[PDB]
């Protein structure tokens, strides 16, 4: 329809065009981007598509990338929510355009979304993750793509030309470099392009930010719940090939190409289903293959590299949700269900703190169970979990993205950092895990707005101010109203430091995002980890 | 008047009679209770007074004991109130006793007040320990000692038989002794004895809990303000030595150790008291040179040890920190401070403070203090980092001490009662920003509002009648509020788990819970983890 045909320096595409309760939008999915990662090219860097005749098929999503599946609560609506819906291949590597309607005559800024789930899991495809209403509220260009996870993107034997580390990375790059060339031809302007993305897709934005040959290929940055300078976001040579090698045997096998044919042939089920045994003790939020400090992609430790980077004029928005932390327990903390209250007892709390932080000396532990229990009330299970719920939050998420965010600021990046405080009424988890890691998609993506759907009519209302605030931002590198009329949205700075919650009543501006338990994680606890 | 003649096992003893707005009492003041240690006594256990002809004049109050005189702010009302009133001598072995002017016929009960002061000062004939307001306002017995301070009773060669330490605390010990024998001829029941002390005497008291031949001589305690546990209030062997010898020195002078000893025997008091302060480790407040000593003698083992490690059924404590106890101290050497302005420091003053005020403690367990105690939204705020210093050194020293104690002690079969003393007098000459600062509760559990002469509100003296009684009631019954009363606000008993301590100000007492928790949890159980391992 002029508007569902286009060219790509690859070849011709076949568009789809899309139903919005408030207007249309013109939509590209599964867009190859590269030649497939397969057989020997497993654990390899991705190579750019080859050109194409004729006119590929762009109406549908294509497969998800080889994954852990979450076999936990099997068909609970928010647990199911993120898992893949589409075929599981190797052959994964496409992303989607989304473009308004018509296609707009000026060059429009482009958001590009990375996703989420500890680079174990996620898909560019999920429910959640619907261009549509946000292409179409506020036309903007936006592109979301697929990347390798688990042991096909991140397996590393630092050193080998076998399994070089970090490809699913380099998978998000080819993806933003078929970005600058190509979605000129959507609208879309090469050079205002903002990436977001959340859990470890916050982490990736972050890690862009941090390695050059990325950091040409965007301009503004939102990192949402995730930071690369997260505890669980990377891991350095020493144990990235420890664990490989552990998978190796762990799968029979078998020196160092040896190793890799040698396992390049397991069948893919099998990796994924030894994935979780190379950890290397008992954990809730730890992944066993992420991005690794191999000395290339990532140049240096991302404390190091974030102590004394280039900032200057980046505009960054970072957020976390009201209660990171829960969602997490659920997963192999002693006496944590959805179903129960979950109250529990001192001596589970104790295990549980070895097992939200993990692999620290006792001297450590005991320090955290200081901070975190109220020796007030030791006891009380109601405390003692939203207390384990802090613990696992604060040192994860939040405190690394405080920390993120003031060290940005004060080389002179224009930081806006909110806490997104508000529980949807759809909400399939417990009352008690409060508003847990990443039910704050949903709005930003403008779900409320189909309205096949439940939400409150307030919280459509919501889900447009937000859209609004993450257009603008993408726009002109501010969240706020392009009039003195509502409350303002201060910068975050490293002194002042100043967030707003987003909920249903309008902006509140508060100081110190979690500031007492940041002294801890962030200043003291590395002090006490390398005196002992 | 016949009513202040008395005949004491030693001899005959002539009182004074004291007038009251409401009554009159009996005072007996200088009873001598050791011969004098002097010349080849100094440094030695004390020897009970033998009886003597004639009648002692006790109308007066005798001799300070020796001590270094505080001159920060000199005439100053809020530092010389606590300066010695009477004579420096090495002859200070006297008692008094304070009894209601029928004398008793009934056996009544007895209160024996043990002076503060960090083991180097104090007397108990200051004005602010006087007997008549709680004895003629609760027909008891009250008897305060006075004990050897500074190297002259705490000096300790340890293991050697010239300085064997700890004769302070011995010199308590016998009054306590002449008390079973003698306080009967008074009205004082020899049985139903309450020992209270405030700071160095506080946990004075607490080392006669812990010390099994003292352990027979007192019934109930209360410890106000400082416990024997606290980090300032004990000694070991090892630093001991380290620093009778470094006084040795600095004073001139030399089997060994003997000839140390007899050559230190020959000083001048005075001399020795010129030396004293030269004789610490490094720049600290709250730490005091000659202090009871770990020597396995008359503490068994660390008192903290031994208060774990210990049965405490049948014994009825009465403890209790006031507001702001870490203020009065900072005054005396922490950068930035002063009664005389608003001692705002800076937070580079403050990271300085917090080595003075903790002292010896590598630079990660200081960094821990930092931690806890920063504001970290306001780390640069003068008024808080000025609460907050104050906090550190009032937490460390005094409080979490106590805190932990109670703990231990109520977990273990005492019953324990906590307050929290926090009216600030009308009368204060600190500042303000002090708040009610250490010591300042005394005056009113000694019922001093309702002297005449001091122009204390009449709502004070309400006050002060009020404690007296939760005093003397605990005194009585190991229990301090009215027994025959559903009706009044309760005091409850402290306890491991629920931590209650009342309120003891102008309102009618108040629960709360928790007795600095957060707090205590880092310096009682953190902290020994921290500095144990590093
Ligand atoms: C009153 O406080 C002031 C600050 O407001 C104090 O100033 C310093 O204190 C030290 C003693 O701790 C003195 O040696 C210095 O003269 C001062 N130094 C600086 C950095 O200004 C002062 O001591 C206090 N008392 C007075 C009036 O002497
Ligand atoms: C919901 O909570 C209960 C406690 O209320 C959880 O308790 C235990 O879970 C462990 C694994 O962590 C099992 O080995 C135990 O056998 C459980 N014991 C108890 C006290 O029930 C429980 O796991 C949760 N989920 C449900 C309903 O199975």
């Amino acid at each position: 329809d002029a508007e569902l045909l286009v060219t790509v320096r690859g070849g011709r595409l076949r568009g789809i065009r899309l139903k919005t309760p408030g207007g249309p939008v013109s939509a590209f999915l599964g867009i190859p981007f590269a030649e497939p990662p397969m057989g020997p090219r497993r654990f390899l860097p991705p190579e750019p598509k080859q050109p194409w005749s004729g006119v590929v098929d762009a109406t549908t999503f294509q497969s998800v990338c080889y994954q852990y599946v979450d076999t936990l609560y099997p068909g609970f609506e928010g647990t199911e929510m993120w898992n893949p819906n589409r075929e599981l291949s190797e052959d994964c590597l496409y992303l989607n355009v989304w473009t308004p309607y018509p296609r707009p005559t000026s060059p429009t800024p482009v958001l590009v979304w990375i996703y989420g789930g500890g680079f174990y899991s996620g898909a560019s495809s999920l429910d959640v993750y619907d261009g549509r209403f946000l292409v179409q509220a506020e036309r903007t260009v936006l592109v979301s793509m697929n990347y390798r996870v688990g042991a096909f993107g991140f397996l590393a034997l630092p050193g080998s030309r076998e399994a070089p580390g970090n490809v699913g990375l380099l998978d998000q790059r080819l993806a933003l470099q078929w970005v600058q060339e190509n979605v000129a031809a959507f609208g879309g302007d090469p050079t205002s392009v903002t990436l977001f993305g959340e859990s470890a897709g916050a982490a990736s934005v972050g890690m862009h930010l941090l390695s050059p040959p990325s950091r040409g290929l965007f301009h503004r940055a939102v990192l949402q719940s995730g930071a690369p300078n997260g505890p669980w976001a990377t891991v350095g040579m020493g144990e990235a090939r420890r664990r490989a090698t552990q998978l190796a045997h762990l799968v029979g096998c078998p020196n160092d190409t040896e190793l890799v044919a040698c396992l390049r042939t397991r069948p893919a089920q099998v990796l994924v289903n030894h994935e979780w045994h190379v950890l290397p003790q008992e954990s809730v939020f730890r992944f066993s293959f992420v991005p690794v400090v191999d000395g290339d992609f990532l140049s240096d430790t991302p404390e190091a590299l974030i102590n004394a980077g280039d900032f200057h004029g980046l505009q960054v928005l970072v957020g976390v949700v009201k209660d990171e932390g829960s969602y997490f327990l659920v997963y192999g903390a002693p006496g944590f269900s959805k179903d129960n209250e979950s109250l529990i007892s001192r001596a589970e709390f104790l295990a549980g703190v070895r097992v939200g932080v993990p692999q620290v000396s006792d001297l450590a532990a005991e320090a955290v169970v200081l901070h975190y229990t109220d020796w007030l009330h030791p006891e009380d299970p109601a405390r003692l979990r939203e207390a384990l719920s802090d613990v696992v939050g604060d040192h994860n998420v939040v405190c690394p993205v405080a920390q993120l965010a003031g060290r940005l600021a004060a080389q002179g990046a224009r930081v806006y950092a909110y806490v997104f405080e508000h529980r949807a009424s759809t909400l399939s988890w417990p009352l008690w895990m409060g508003v847990p890691h990443g039910y704050e998609i949903e709005f930003i993506f403008g779900i409320p707005l189909d309205p096949s759907r439940n939400y409150t009519a307030e919280e459509k209302i919501f889900a447009q101010r937000l859209m609004r605030y993450w257009a603008n931002f993408a726009r002109t590198g501010d969240p706020n109203e392009p009039d003195p009329k509502a409350p303002q949205w201060p910068p975050y700075t490293a002194g002042a430091q100043q967030y707003v919650s987003l909920d249903l009543r309008p902006l509140e501006v508060r100081r110190g995002l979690r500031a007492q338990a940041c002294a801890f994680w962030n200043r003291f606890l590395p002090k006490l980890l390398s005196a002992t």
